């Protein structure tokens, strides 16, 4: 889930 490259 950007930010989270996850």
């Amino acid at each position: 889930a950007f930010p989270i490259p996850x």
